[PDB]
């Protein structure tokens, strides 16, 4: 039984686990704690990029954004190198998704604009996709630090799966913008030990991870079977029992994904 397997992993990693996979033609939805709130952490960056793509002409990607030393306030493997020269909107989207660059996300939020430094417009974007659950309240690095239980900066496995489904498989974006988002997630560098680790090599996986305090570890993916059948997989976790400095455990997500892959085969 799937629920028993998920509960077992929770005991193994002293963690809370959330899983959602939307129903398809012939598969029932897979759900474990799927409507419980979990922190977005960096997973919001996938719909953030979609919002920015949607909001602008495609050549907005070529606009150069400048920024300063006091803009580097979180893990930013890419942006840390380019405060001098700036970064284009395209480069920022690339960094935000593929390297989970936090400064890039802050700059993209600022680009989207409006109250809360873009957090309000980001949330508005999700509402336009029918997501009445998720909310973004802060930018990097605060958004990763809300106490366990707090609703600030949270989504649910169910909500984020439905959003991602519209983004990648559905019609939320035009084909050219949709391809841009998909390619970046396809070329993600941060996800090898998560959902990717649970699916066989002949399955295609694109994804965006999230990591944070209180042992938070998330992964949202779209996967394709060797015959081109797509599934959306959202896995989220925290380890509140360990407190603020609790280590995230990627293995938990790899194991969860392995269980899901067994069903989807
Ligand atoms: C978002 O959750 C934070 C950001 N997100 C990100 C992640 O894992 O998703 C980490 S960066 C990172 C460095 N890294 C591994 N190095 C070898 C392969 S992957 C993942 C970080 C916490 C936030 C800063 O935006």
């Amino acid at each position: 039984d799937l629920a028993d397997r998920f509960a077992e992993l929770e005991r193994r990693y002293d963690a809370r686990l959330g899983v959602y996979v939307p129903a398809t033609g012939t598969t029932a939805a897979i759900e474990y704690r799927a409507d419980e709130r979990f922190a977005f952490c960096s997973t919001f960056k996938a719909p953030l990029v979609a919002a920015v793509l949607h909001q602008n002409p495609l050549t907005h990607l070529d606009k150069l954004i400048t920024y300063t030393s006091d803009d580097i306030r979180s893990i930013s493997p890419v942006a840390q190198q380019h405060v001098q020269t700036g970064m284009t909107i395209g480069q920022l989207c690339d960094a935000a998704i593929r390297y989970s660059d936090g400064t890039a996300a802050n700059l993209l939020l600022a680009d989207l604009g409006g109250p809360g430094g873009g957090t309000a417009a980001f949330t508005g974007y999700l509402r336009s996709l029918g997501d009445t659950v998720s909310r973004l309240d802060a930018e990097e690095p605060e958004l990763n630090r809300d106490p366990p239980g707090d609703e600030r900066d949270t989504t649910t496995p169910h909500a984020i799966a439905l959003v991602l489904q519209q983004l990648v498989l559905g019609n939320a974006l035009p084909p050219d913008k949709r391809a841009l988002l998909t390619d970046w997630m396809a070329r993600n560098t941060t996800g090898a030990k998560r959902i990717r680790a649970g699916f066989p090599a002949d399955w295609k996986v694109i994804d965006k991870t999230g990591t944070g305090d209180y042992g938070r570890a998330n992964d949202i993916a779209v996967v394709w079977s060797p015959t081109g059948v797509p599934y959306v997989v959202a896995v989220m976790s925290d380890r509140a029992g360990g407190g603020y400095d609790a280590e995230p455990r990627e293995a938990l997500l790899a194991e969860a994904a392995t269980c899901v892959a067994g069903v989807l085969a």
